[PDB]
């Protein structure tokens, strides 16, 4: 599922992302757009053979099972394809245990450069 940007806030804000460790409703928005285009099915391979999952591109090192990624950890208990879903609830109750460890959205590289230290807010601008 490609999410349009309002629809795709008001899911975020449901499943309980808005301020979450302090961290606004447009800063989860902005690192989406970015990391995936909006795109649940989206998938990108890294050089360690590990690959990056879903609408906030989880990566299977540490929080997910793709049965290739060999020595791995699976700190969500999912499958990778949990996380391709149109129901992003298994990719939320991810971000928010990866969020809580210590780096907070740091973890996501497009969220640091492209949308830490910009007007966030822009992002949820015209949304009900
Ligand atoms: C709502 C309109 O913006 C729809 N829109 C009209 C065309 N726009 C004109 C403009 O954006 O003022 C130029 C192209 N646009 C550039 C950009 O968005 O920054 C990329 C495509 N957009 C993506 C989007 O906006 O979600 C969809 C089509
Ligand atoms: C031509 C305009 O599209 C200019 N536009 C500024 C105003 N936009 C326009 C809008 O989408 O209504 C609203 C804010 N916008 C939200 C979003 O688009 O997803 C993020 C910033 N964008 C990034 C991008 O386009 O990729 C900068 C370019
Ligand atoms: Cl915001
Ligand atoms: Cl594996
Ligand atoms: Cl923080
Ligand atoms: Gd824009
Ligand atoms: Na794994």
């Amino acid at each position: 599922k490609v999410f349009g940007r309002c629809e795709l806030a008001a899911a975020m804000k449901r499943h309980g992302l808005d301020n979450y460790r302090g961290y606004s409703l447009g800063n989860w928005v902005c690192a989406a757009k970015f990391e995936s285009n909006f795109n649940t099915q989206a998938t990108n391979r890294n050089t360690d053979g590990s690959t990056d999952y879903g609408i906030l591109q989880i990566n299977s090192r540490w929080w997910c099972n793709d049965g290739r990624t060999p020595g791995s950890r699976n700190l969500c208990n999912i499958p990778c394809s949990a996380l391709l879903s149109s129901d992003i609830t298994a990719s939320v109750n991810c971000a928010k245990k990866i969020v809580s460890d210590g780096n907070g959205m740091n973890a996501w590289v497009a969220w640091r450069n492209r949308c830490k230290g910009t007007d966030v807010q822009a992002w949820i601008r015209g949304c009900r």
